[PDB]
This record gives C-alpha cells, sequence and structure tokens, in this order.
C-alpha cells in the first residue's frame, strides 16, 4: 500500500538561503525519495507554485492516481522518487565533480560572463598556459553578443583552444554561438537552449557537447532521452547541478554514473551551502540534517 511524506526547507547560503522541498513515496517496503527545488531565475515555477502543485500530485497519488507532473522541478523530484521505489536508479556513483575553479582526465569549470570578456579571454589563457594537461569547460549563460565573444577569443592562445571542452551558450542567439564557434575554433556546447521549444538534436559544426540540468529540465526519462540523444550525434552530454541540496545533488551523481558514465559532472555546488540534508556528499564536512529536524508538510 502507499503512503508518503513531503518536507521544506531552506537552507543557509554562503540566494541567500536555498529554498525547496523533499518527496519521500513508499510502497509497502520500497521507498523513494526526490528533491522539487525550482532554482531562481532560471527555472518559470517558483517555490511556492512548486510546493502547490507537489501536494496535489502527492495527494492524488496517495489516491492511486498515476499521472506525472509537468512542472520541471516536481517532475524531476517525483521521477527520482519513483525510480527509487522501483529500484531503477542504480546506487552506485563515485561522486566526484568538475572543480569549480576561478584563477590557479584534469576537467574543470569556469563561469565566464560575470567581468568584461577581455579579462575571461585573459583569465582563461593563464589557466590554460599554466596547466598544460588541463580540460575547461566554461559557463557564458549566453552573456555575449558576438563582440563581445570575438574580445574573449582574442586573448585565448589558439594552441591551447583544443583545451576549452567546451564553452555553453556563449550568444544570445544560437547562430551567433554557432558563428563564434566556427570561427574562433572553440566548441561550444548547448543548455539552455535544450529547454527551448522546438529544440532538435542535430549535428552541427562547432557543437560539442550538451549540459543538462534536471531540475530545469524535467523527468528523469526526459533527461535520459536527452542524454541518449546527444550520445548518438557522438556528443557528450553533462549531467549539472541546479544548486539542489545534497539530497539531489547526491542523485545526480548517481544518474550520471549511471547515463554519463565517462562524464564527470558539473556538481561542484555543495560547499557553496551551509548544510547538508538527509543524504551525506561523500567527503563533505558540512553538518548534516535529520528528516526528523525538517519542516513536515505531508
Amino acid at each position: 500500500m502507499r503512503s508518503a511524506q513531503v518536507y521544506r526547507w531552506q537552507i543557509p547560503m554562503d540566494l541567500k538561503t536555498r529554498d525547496g522541498l523533499y518527496v519521500c513515496l513508499r510502497e509497502g517496503e520500497r521507498e523513494g525519495w526526490g528533491e522539487i527545488s525550482p532554482l531562481p531565475g532560471f527555472s518559470q515555477e517558483t517555490w511556492e507554485e512548486a510546493q502547490s502543485v507537489l501536494l496535489a500530485w502527492v495527494n492524488n497519488w496517495l489516491a492511486g492516481d498515476c499521472e506525472l507532473p509537468q512542472m520541471p522541478s516536481v517532475a524531476f523530484g517525483v521521477s527520482c522518487a519513483l525510480a527509487e521505489l522501483t529500484d531503477t536508479l542504480p546506487q552506485a556513483a563515485n561522486y566526484r565533480a568538475a572543480p569549480l575553479c576561478n584563477g590557479d582526465e584534469k576537467v574543470a569549470k569556469v563561469k565566464v560572463g560575470l567581468y568584461e570578456a577581455v579579462r575571461d579571454g585573459m583569465v582563461v589563457n593563464l589557466l590554460l598556459e599554466a596547466i598544460p594537461d588541463l580540460h575547461l569547460r566554461l559557463d557564458a549563460n549566453r552573456a555575449w553578443t558576438p563582440l563581445k565573444g570575438q574580445q574573449f577569443a582574442k586573448y585565448v592562445n589558439p594552441d591551447y583552444r583544443d583545451r576549452i571542452a567546451f564553452l555553453e551558450e556563449p550568444c544570445k542567439t544560437r547562430d551567433d554561438s554557432r558563428a563564434f564557434a566556427r570561427e574562433t575554433g572553440i566548441a561550444i556546447a548547448w543548455d539552455e537552449s535544450l529547454r527551448e521549444p522546438d529544440f532538435a538534436f542535430v549535428a552541427e559544426e562547432g557543437v560539442r557537447a550538451v549540459v543538462i540540468k534536471p531540475t530545469l529540465t524535467g523527468s528523469l526519462e526526459k533527461v535520459r532521452e536527452q542524454v541518449q540523444a546527444a550520445h548518438a550525434l557522438g556528443l557528450t552530454a553533462v549531467i549539472s547541478s541546479s544548486i539542489e541540496s545534497s539530497l539531489g545533488l547526491t542523485q545526480l551523481a548517481r544518474i550520471a554514473a549511471w547515463l554519463t558514465p565517462d562524464t564527470i559532472p558539473g556538481l561542484d555546488t555543495l560547499d557553496l551551502m551551509q548544510a547538508q540534508q538527509v543524504r551525506r556528499w561523500p567527503g563533505s564536512t558540512l553538518p548534516v540534517v535529520e528528516v526528523d529536524a525538517l519542516e513536515r508538510l505531508l
């Protein structure tokens, strides 16, 4: 027989707090968990709206309904609980993420688009020059105009460009991002794009990878179809963090081990937070908050 729990929480950060929810579904002796934590500025839905939809969905599932949610964060969180219940989300994971860097398969991540383009190009060249066997993933989050893209590349030695594993969504438009890629020889990745209507997995010169943030994307099943479509075209697919708590981050670790076995995931966001909850990320020294101490809604 079906039973469940719903929690709400707010974790302090080093975003002042990270606000989200959890769902626990049980069937008999089985149990599955999931995290529903929309990200302000990326997810369309709010924490409050996700809370309403998740409570309704839970009520209905408790009542026997089979309908799955459409709201992305809820769809994700619920799909994980259900996969756990059915034992389809493997337990194994390496729990290793590409480290998030500033300045200093060796793979690391650097966010760009915060400082001006030249500074980012200079910072990037310095690193690459400094660590000859380093491979960098760069995240622009559509920060640049074509000009800015040229400005960034100008400071990056062509002979180190092959070591930029991908630069996500450099430009405001896909055509401009594609043009930047072709001209600079710097590989790019799609991230936000995959979430736009009408997106199609197609071979494109200069595109080498996609970044999938499941909390933004939707169900695990949808994440799996996108990973697979990326793989079928020969692209790298990276499972990436939406600043989930430790619970969802660990799940993301398992999803990566399972669906993107040879690709280290972009989960280096735990240290931005003050505590872990429910499930530990191995090696973290953050305190852990137990179920018992969370705000229960259902």
